[PDB]
């Protein structure tokens, strides 16, 4: 089998992307926050505290003659950017772009923090990572795509973000249509259940390739790149007035300004971020200091090719017994 769904940015800065996910019978259409930095697929729900639900789909299991409470199973979670979710858990169908998981766990959010309430996009996440990371208790779950792999033509998805524009993740199969060139693999730790890998070096603008080890996880539930603090500032030193402001969270620049492109090595291979994806435009509306894509990665604990650089890729999760990372430009 094989599955092909359309991802839509939230926003006209691309700080996420939703994709359609049916679940239940009769289908119940939420748009979920594909992430492959965590490893629950939880929803809003009829079950989430009335005031902390804003304009999101919800998931009602009740109205499903496929949803089972999964009895005693619930699940709580806290990510990267300090949001969190909680609840409880039902088993039911769960199909995107045309494949099917009988039997996925649905994790029912009772509470979700305020970023998700204020967030009227986005559904809920469906997790892509390893599913050591997931979170249910007292029986750990597996992921949509562990559940599905077996059924799958090949072992993988794929993900083809879009600058300002909608992309495609796609399961089971390697659309060659969609890159040029070749896709290059490379090696992937799960030691930290993400799809963590080591790029093998970075240049700024049209300067000289830097060949130096960088390991991070692609994670296409971030939006930014983070990197380390010396080639963050190599980056921004390159762009004039630019500046790290701890007061705003991050380096600024100004909106005047013409970025420069980020290159990133995959093995031999260059993955070129064009300078147009690394502006998130105003700080506020109507300032004129704009917020970069780049950030230090200092304060995380680790390094993070989030959508910044993931969409400027086509980008393979290779989830055969030894998963491996393919990067092709496009």
């Amino acid at each position: 089998s094989t599955g092909s769904a359309t991802t839509t940015p939230i926003d006209s800065l691309d700080d996420a992307y939703i994709t359609p996910v049916q679940i239940g019978t009769p289908a119940q259409t939420l748009n979920l926050d594909f992430d492959t930095g965590s490893s629950d697929l939880w929803v809003f729900s009829s079950e989430t505290t009335a005031s902390e639900v804003d304009g999101q789909t919800i998931y009602t299991p009740s109205k499903s003659t496929t949803a089972k409470l999964l009895s005693g199973a619930t699940w709580s979670i806290s990510y990267g950017d300090g949001s969190s979710s909680s609840g409880d858990v039902y088993t039911d169908t769960v199909s995107v772009g045309g494949l099917t998981v009988t039997g996925q766990a649905v994790e029912s959010a009772k509470k979700v923090s305020s970023s998700f309430t204020e967030d009227s996009t986005i559904d809920g996440l469906l997790g892509l990572a390893f599913s050591t990371l997931n979170t249910v208790s007292p029986t750990q779950q597996k992921t949509f795509f562990d559940n599905a792999k077996a059924s799958l033509d090949s072992p993988v998805f794929t993900a083809d973000l879009g600058y300002h524009a909608p992309g495609t993740y796609n399961f089971g199969f390697i659309d060659t249509t969609a890159y040029t060139g070749s896709i290059t693999y490379t090696a992937v730790s799960t030691k930290q259940g993400f799809w963590e890998w080591t790029s093998t070096g970075y240049a700024v603008g049209s300067g000289t390739f830097k060949s130096t080890s960088i390991d991070g996880i692609a994670d296409t539930g971030t939006t930014l790149l983070y990197l380390p603090a010396t080639v963050v500032s190599a980056y921004w030193a390159q762009v004039s007035g630019a500046k790290s402001s701890s007061s705003v969270g991050g380096y600024v620049f100004p909106c005047s300004a013409t970025l420069p492109s980020f290159t990133f090595g995959v093995g031999s291979a260059r993955i070129v971020i064009p300078g147009d994806y690394i502006d998130f435009g105003p700080i506020s509306t109507g300032s004129s200091s704009c917020f970069g894509g780049i950030q230090s990665s200092a304060g995380i604990g680790i390094n993070i090719f989030g959508d910044v650089a993931l969409k400027a890729a086509f980008v393979v999760f290779n989830g055969a017994t030894t998963p491996t990372l393919g990067f092709a430009s496009k």
